[PDB]
């Protein structure tokens, strides 16, 4: 809809659920910096966000670390069906209504319609942990594999693992 969540609700959201995650009030990037200094504490950050949608109409969020080269060609092949392909960003702005770049970070927050499934890459689920660039692009946010559990458990989302190398679900 025409309503996007805000930090006031986000910070309080994870604060009310006592999630194992904790947002960092770090400053933005003024000069050429990859967050190497903070990286020492956060093994994530330089992650990638994929935006795809199935033929059924549901969107799929596939997050992977910035170390491996995700194979979109082998992504859909993992299942064969679903017609998973690059979807129009407009779909993420209407459902997730977030900023361009990392909609999988806090896309579920805005997606209160129980839509859009959260898919974690075998490499991303390897404890990136899951640092992404949500609406709070101004600040950093890290959530351990144990954190998202309480995050999706509230929204009603079920995280799934898929190893592009194994061509199957890692459950």
């Amino acid at each position: 809809g025409s309503h996007m969540k805000t930090r006031a609700d986000l910070f309080a959201f994870f604060d009310a659920h006592g999630v194992d995650h904790k947002t960092l009030d770090h400053p933005p990037v003024f000069r050429v910096e990859e967050g190497l200094e903070i990286k020492a504490a956060m093994p994530g950050g330089h992650t990638k966000n994929l935006f795809l949608k199935d033929a059924k109409g549901q969107l799929w969020l596939i997050s992977a670390l910035g170390e491996t080269t995700i194979d979109l060609k082998k992504l859909h092949h993992v299942i064969g069906s679903g017609r998973l392909s690059f979807g129009p960003q407009e779909m993420m702005l209407e459902t997730l209504g977030v900023t361009p770049g990392s909609v999988t970070a806090f896309g579920l927050i805005n997606d209160t319609e129980k839509r859009v499934r959260f898919v974690l890459d075998k490499a991303l689920a390897d404890s990136d942990p899951v640092n992404f660039h949500p609406l709070k692009n101004d600040a950093t946010t890290a959530v351990s594999q144990a954190g998202l559990r309480r995050f999706l458990a509230a929204l009603g989302v079920e995280p799934m693992i898929v190893d592009f190398a194994a061509m199957e679900v890692v459950g």
